[PDB]
């Protein structure tokens, strides 16, 4: 799950975790539109993580929530700073882990989209992430 406040792209702009619905179009690590087919309802009080990565983009995110990296998949509390890269299957690395660190907990929610990766796009970043 991602924090609410982390900006999605969309196919036309951006949305929110928070405001985005099911039924909404975000982007697959393919950059091409995936439909979000189900969210969980916001969740409290869930250990959370914030990533900080090359490119300038952070995520707040659970503990739990996986990320596709260079030497396979991996949580936000077992992301190496300075080490992991954020990649996709198809070599080219998307962007690296700057730090990976325990912080307060924030609301977050989870989507499912329909991209069989099971990858979307977060951040200002545009960085793949599981569902």
């Amino acid at each position: 799950a991602l924090a609410l406040y982390t900006p999605l792209p969309t196919p036309t702009g951006w949305t929110t975790m928070g405001d985005v619905a099911v039924g909404d179009e975000l982007l697959g690590a393919d950059g091409k539109p995936t439909r979000v087919v189900a969210a969980t309802d916001v969740m409290l009080g869930r250990p959370c993580y914030e990533v900080e990565f090359s490119d300038g983009t952070v995520i707040v995110a659970d503990a739990a929530h996986q990320w596709p990296t260079s030497g396979g998949i991996r949580t936000s509390a077992q992301l190496r700073s300075g080490a992991d890269r954020i990649v996709v299957a198809g070599l080219v690395p998307v962007v690296q882990i700057e730090s990976a660190r325990r912080v307060a907990s924030v609301p977050v929610r989870c989507v499912e989209v329909d991209n069989p990766a099971h990858l979307y796009l977060a951040g200002r970043g545009m960085v793949p992430t599981h569902n």
